[PDB]
């Protein structure tokens, strides 16, 4: 089952988290290079949702533990 974003999910978290930190980071920095700390910081808030969602998603997708 390609279900291990539950399995792996310490790693998955410092991993996804930060390439989605990346991601949004990258977004509204081309949104017109402003964000700041404080859009930032705010910005990770979500994105560790961002990519613990998708792994919830994951877990959901195969009904591991599932996610609901």
């Amino acid at each position: 089952r390609p279900v291990d974003q539950y399995s792996n999910q310490n790693n998955f978290v410092h991993d996804c988290v930060n390439i989605t930190v990346k991601q949004h980071t990258v977004t509204t920095t081309t949104k017109g290079e402003n964000f700041t700390e404080t859009d930032i910081k705010a910005m990770e808030r979500v994105v560790e949702q961002m990519c613990i969602t998708q792994y919830q998603r994951e877990s959901q997708a195969y009904y591991q533990r599932g996610a609901s």
